[PDB]
């Protein structure tokens, strides 16, 4: 069990890491607020400008520090299963019971250094969702006074935020479905985009954080998931026009703050990604370490573990090594599409969702 629960925490930990990556992008992507026409908003710009530069570092911190650590990761489940197999082809013939105790206290002590790593991966996107706890609450403050400045409906503002938090869910779960389902496509790629999130006028700064797609290319290039991922991205430009009564300023601040929540969203999801993947090390850990003991003690014998990595070797090992060396070109291979100036993220994907 230990090897399908490595599996499924490498190929959820995986998915989701493209997800977050393009989400963080997306974050960098953002122009800071101009309120240059209303000279008594000046210091609500300076607020949002600020918030968005800690938003901004946030993200950096994801996909220069913690990215890497996600990929490693997956390289050290592949040096795993490659060790696991190097026993399994090289033991069983002729191994004696101090060679098998010497294996079993080298690849426990290799898996445990795994182990270890997968635990400073998550402790160190745990301290980052903290501080985006923290930073994307705190933003939220400033959004209330500037409505509050320019005597907005406080009810109104409230009502968009609980309908784009709603409409978030959805594509989040779209996206991460398109994800998961192109991760393992031999020859495939992740293609990805970030426009606005709401209608675009040429006479408001747009607002890019968190205006995302993810699709999925065929080893042929041809597009899929656009169709899909049209119908949740169209349903918040929707929601968005349905407040155009609210006051410009406000509806940029409200926006770039469901932006900086929804990195909040996609930080959570990677610490219970970087959770489950140390939960699945720990099993395996624990295993070695049971079969060590267990092989000193009399317990078990040689051929128990002949038995034992024969059938592993035979079994579930392939699949593994497969998903590392599938993921590993995916995660390097992911395509960035350049959305036009004048096309928000939903237009760009209807447009696409057209040719599909």
């Amino acid at each position: 069990i230990p090897t399908l629960y490595m599996n499924d925490g490498m190929n959820a930990q995986s998915s989701q890491a493209l997800h977050i990556q393009t989400y963080c992008n997306s974050v960098r992507q953002q122009i800071p607020v101009d309120f240059g026409r209303f000279p008594n908003l000046r210091e609500s710009e300076r607020q949002i400008n600020t918030g968005l530069g800690a938003a901004r570092q946030h993200a950096e911190h994801y996909l220069k520090d913690i990215q890497p650590l996600i990929i490693r990761n997956v390289t050290n489940i592949q040096d795993y299963f490659e060790t696991q197999n190097l026993i399994s082809t090289v033991m069983p013939s002729g191994a004696t019971k101090e060679q098998w105790l010497s294996a079993l206290g080298m690849v426990s002590d290799k898996a445990k250094e795994y182990q270890e790593v997968s635990a400073n991966t998550r402790r160190t996107i745990g301290s980052l969702n903290d501080k985006l706890i923290i930073d994307s609450n705190n933003y939220q403050l400033i959004v209330v006074n500037l409505n509050n400045v320019v005597n907005g409906n406080n009810g109104v503002l409230e009502q968009l935020n609980r309908d784009i938090d709603g409409i978030n869910a959805a594509i989040d779960g779209a996206i991460a479905g398109i994800v998961v389902g192109g991760l393992l496509v031999i020859g495939g790629a992740i293609v990805t985009a970030i426009g606005a999130v709401a209608g675009l006028v040429t006479a408001s700064t747009p607002v890019v954080m968190g205006g995302i797609a993810m699709m999925t290319a065929g080893a042929g290039g041809v597009i899929g998931g656009a169709i899909v991922l049209d119908k949740s991205l169209s349903a918040r430009e929707k929601l968005y026009r349905d407040r155009s009564q609210l006051n410009s300023e406000v509806l940029v601040a409200s926006q770039i703050g469901s932006g900086y929540r929804g990195l909040q969203t996609q930080a959570q999801s990677a610490v219970t990604a970087a959770t489950q993947m140390n939960n699945a090390w720990d099993s395996l850990t624990s295993e070695l370490e049971t079969l060590n003991a267990n092989l000193r003690k009399g317990i078990i014998d040689d051929s128990f573990l002949r038995q034992l990595f024969l059938t592993a070797s035979q079994t579930s090992v392939t699949k593994v090594l497969d998903g590392t060396k599938i993921i590993k070109q995916q995660m390097a291979g992911v395509v960035v599409r350049e959305v036009p100036a004048n096309q928000s993220i939903a237009d760009f994907v209807k447009r696409l969702a057209a040719l599909e």
